[PDB]
């Protein structure tokens, strides 16, 4: 019965990756609150309890942005964590996955807890992006790296259990 951490965990990668989908499909499986959205509503927030521990996510979510421009620094303003996501059925988005890292690091502090996300792994029989590729970047990035499928929902509650687990106290 102590203190609830918060921390903003924002969402990154390509148009239709499934970002969003992700968020949503987490975000049904455990306790949270109606979502809410910024001015303009520019971005979409949602807070999120994740089960059986004091860790609660302020998770940030684009409005599609991404498909014409970077993102804004109020986006990434505050952020302890982040999943960049890419689909495995497009190594486009993969290779653009990896610049949403490094725009992250540049914009985010030092200790920011980052996975690699590889959504629609469902979609195994129209993979594009090894398996062991994204983990060998992963790797030399410091980053945690999981596939997943929102559809599914493989994995979606471990990326962000894992998240949790290397956020402070
Ligand atoms: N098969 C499959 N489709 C997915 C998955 N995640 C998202 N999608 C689909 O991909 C499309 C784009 O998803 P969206 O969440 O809007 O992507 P965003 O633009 O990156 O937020 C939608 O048709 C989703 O239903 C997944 O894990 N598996
Ligand atoms: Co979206």
């Amino acid at each position: 019965g102590n203190k609830i951490c918060q921390f903003k965990l924002v969402l990154l990668g390509e148009s239709a990756v499934g970002k969003s989908s992700l968020v949503l499909r987490f975000v049904k499986g455990q306790f949270h609150e109606f979502q809410e959205s910024t001015i303009g509503a520019a971005f979409l927030t949602q807070t999120v309890c994740l089960d059986d521990t004091t860790v609660k996510f302020e998770i940030w979510d684009t409005a599609g942005q991404e498909r014409y421009h970077s993102l804004a620094p109020m986006y990434y303003r505050g952020a302890q964590a982040a999943i960049v996501v890419y689909d495995i059925t497009n190594e486009e988005s993969f290779a653009r996955a990896k610049n949403w890292v490094k725009e992250l690091q540049r914009q985010a502090s030092p200790n920011i807890v980052i996975a690699l996300s590889g959504n629609k792994a469902d979609l195994a029989n129209k993979r594009a992006v090894d398996f062991q590729e994204a983990q060998s970047y992963a790797d030399d990035n410091s980053l945690l790296f999981m596939e997943t499928s929102a559809k599914t929902s493989m994995n979606v509650n471990e990326i962000f259990m894992a998240i949790a687990k290397k956020l402070p106290k």
